[PDB]
């Protein structure tokens, strides 16, 4: 049953989740205090970073688990998330500086803290609105327990810079949340009206300046508008860019589950997951899908299919994904919410189609919790939704791992493994199924658009915060649930630990980069048994070496890299030896030494 299955894979996606979590997750053990690697894979491909998106996106979560029941475990770890938001935006990168706000735009970051020169679709205006979206979330907490001067003190601050961005930026393209559409993204907007909307709440609860964030919000929204397409009843997901795509894209189904607030009923200015427009998009975007992969066929209209991204997609070929199954029942789910919650069930000529799909020869109308067609919209909703789930299921390994990708034709999981957002729409779609409901972040006139739109922005101020520490113990005022701290699932602990090295040094061609070092399996300092790297991720202006060693638990290593030019000829890098020891932790089996050439 689907409820076998939640209850199995519950443990595994939460833990697997905070492995990805440094300093101390088993599969990010050593990276950054608060760093999220969006994937432990390291080649083919190499999602060794951390992204400002699935990183907020991972942590609402988190933040949303911990304000339900107190874990002092999920605190520590959501504590230093932000103060590692610190490090992150006062950083020159790519994107610009913190000076005029453009650094803030930056997708993605080393797990040093350091900033990704590559090259890269750039900006991703969506991050800044993210992470404000879940440091809005904390401070929540913060204020209703009574610590209403650590969010003055500490996270505002932050907040402040990533508000200013999205009244400065928002109407400005950049890329899409899959980093490949230069235009004006739909989750982008939706996610930078609801920044700003909630921005402008923490002001006026602090006594801060908000009044910039609630003039533009509204444009915001109005803006958003525009991307509903009327005569298809879905939403074009990226416009303003010439891709020629349909636009039919899960880009909008994630929009419609991370904007969900129930205080806002089924409005369609804000695109709520039972809005009639949303349930139209949802069917249009769905049977995209269903007729293109392999793993679909055979399946009925009326029953729930494996989704991906959009039709056009080549990336690893186009194949469904976790994450983007997950968002479907998710978006049902919140549907189901509100329909319980307010006793009432309205069908429109624009959700006609989705209803009749379930419920065959339904009418547009109002249907209240008493009327026979009431229940049977709910069960026919519920088992659909619960179908996603267990369209998914079907392709979860035995170990109850989720990549980022299954195979539309064979099942087969690819592409990166251990996806740190997959775990996460796990969690949040069975949260959901199960009546779990986030905080709101609107209030009713947050979905009032105006008469006439205009770009309006506002020119902000940048500061680098100073506040890096929390005071300690700040815990639950009486009353308030609490709990244990996390504890992560048992493991033996590993004998050998798979050590790869992950070096940045410029070469030319004809040199190879290798590590010598003390250890037998390093070679004793021979210049001869020194483990060559690869230069398969390599890029002139992203210079990264890689290689992977097996080397003993609990030994203290002693090292350095070569360069081994065509003639033989060996160059050191400077003074000091690397000393490293090897972890000996249970369930940590491999890390990533991140090395930077020594000159
Ligand atoms: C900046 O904001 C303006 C105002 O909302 C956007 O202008 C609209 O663009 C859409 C799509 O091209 C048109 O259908 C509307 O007619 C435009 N309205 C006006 C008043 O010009 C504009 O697209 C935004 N640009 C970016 C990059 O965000
Ligand atoms: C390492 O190599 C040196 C030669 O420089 C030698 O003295 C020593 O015996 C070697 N150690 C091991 C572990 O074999
Ligand atoms: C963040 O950094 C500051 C110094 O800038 C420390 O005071 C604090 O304890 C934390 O390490
Ligand atoms: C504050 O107090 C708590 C106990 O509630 C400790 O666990 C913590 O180390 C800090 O001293
Ligand atoms: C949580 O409990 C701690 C005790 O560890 C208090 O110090 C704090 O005021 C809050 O009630
Ligand atoms: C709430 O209560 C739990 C146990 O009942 C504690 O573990 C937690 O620290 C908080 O005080
Ligand atoms: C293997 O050994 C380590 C010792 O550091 C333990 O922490 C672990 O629980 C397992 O027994
Ligand atoms: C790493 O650091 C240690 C400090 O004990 C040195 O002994 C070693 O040579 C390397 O620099
Ligand atoms: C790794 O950690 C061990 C124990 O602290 C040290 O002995 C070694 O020098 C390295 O820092
Ligand atoms: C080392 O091995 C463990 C299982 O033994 C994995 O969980 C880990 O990801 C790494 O490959």
């Amino acid at each position: 049953s689907v409820d076998d299955f939640i209850s199995t894979e519950t443990p595994i996606a939460l833990n697997n989740l905070l492995c990805n979590v440094g300093p101390d997750g088993c599969r990010a053990f050593g990276t950054s205090a608060g760093a999220v690697i969006a994937s432990p894979s390291t080649i083919d491909p190499d999602y060794y970073y951390m992204w400002t998106r699935d990183s907020a996106l991972v942590f609402k979560n988190l933040i949303d688990r911990f304000t339900e029941t107190y874990d002092a475990g999920l605190q520590r770890r959501i504590e230093q998330y932000i103060t590692a938001q610190v490090t992150l935006q006062g950083l020159s990168n790519p994107s610009g500086s913190l000076a005029d706000g453009s650094g803030l735009g930056e997708p993605k970051f080393e797990l040093t803290l350091k900033p990704f020169t590559g090259n890269w679709g750039r900006p991703q205006r969506d991050g800044p609105a993210l992470r404000a979206i879940a440091l809005i979330g904390y401070s929540k907490w913060l204020i209703n327990n009574n610590y209403q001067s650590t969010v003055s003190n500490v996270i505002w601050p932050i907040v402040r810079n990533d508000l200013n961005y999205v009244a400065q930026y928002w109407n400005q393209t950049g890329f899409d949340l899959w980093e490949e559409v230069n235009g004006s993204s739909f989750f982008t907007v939706a996610n930078q009206h609801r920044a700003l909307v909630e921005g402008a709440t923490l002001a006026a609860t602090l006594g801060q300046s908000g009044s910039a964030y609630s003039s533009v919000a509204p444009q915001v929204l109005c803006f958003l508008q525009r991307f509903w397409v009327s005569s298809g009843g879905y939403v074009d997901s990226n416009i303003n860019t010439n891709e020629g795509r349909t636009g039919k894209d899960v880009n909008s189904v994630l929009t419609s589950i991370h904007t969900f607030d129930p205080n806002l009923g089924c409005d369609a200015g804000t695109f709520q997951p039972c809005s009639d427009k949303a349930l139209s998009n949802l069917k249009v975007v769905v049977d995209s899908f269903r007729s293109i992969y392999g793993v679909n066929k055979g399946i009925p209209a009326g029953a729930a299919v494996a989704i991906g991204r959009y039709a056009e997609d080549v990336y690893y070929n186009g194949n469904p994904w976790y994450l983007a199954t997950f968002a479907a029942a998710e978006q049902l789910y919140d549907a189901i919410y509100v329909w319980k919650k307010t006793g009432s069930i309205t069908v429109t000529a624009t959700s006609l189609a989705f209803f009749q799909e379930l419920v065959p020869g339904v009418t547009a109308g109002t249907y209240s919790s008493s009327s026979s067609t009431f229940t049977n919209i709910i069960n026919a909703v519920s088992t659909y939704a619960d179908g996603f789930l267990s369209e998914a299921a079907k392709y979860v390994p035995a170990d109850g791992s989720l990549a980022e990708q299954f195979d539309r034709n064979s099942g087969t999981p690819l592409s990166a493994l251990h996806l740190t957002w997959s775990y996460a729409s796990f969690l949040t779609a069975t949260a959901r199924r199960a009546g779990i409901v986030p905080p709101s972040w609107a209030n009713s006139s947050a979905s009032t658009i105006p008469s006439t739109c205009s770009g309006a922005s506002v020119v902000g101020s940048y500061s680098r915060p100073t506040a890096t520490s929390f005071p300690p113990s700040q815990t639950p005022k009486p009353g308030v649930p609490s709990g244990t701290p996390y504890t992560p699932l048992p493991c033996a602990t590993p004998t050998s630990v798979a050590v790869t090295f992950h070096e940045l040094v410029s070469t030319q061609f004809g040199q190879t980069v290798k590590v010598a070092g003390n250890a037998a399996a390093l070679g004793n300092w021979s210049t001869s048994a020194a483990v060559a790297l690869d230069a398969v991720n390599y890029a002139d202006n992203h210079p990264l070496w890689i290689g992977t060693v097996n080397l003993e638990a609990g030994d203290v290593v002693e090292y350095k890299y070569i360069n081994v030019g065509q003639d033989g000829s060996v160059t050191w890098e400077s003074d000091p030896n690397h000393t490293y020891t090897v972890p000996a932790v249970a369930c940590v089996t491999q890390v990533v030494k991140e090395d930077t050439w020594q000159s």
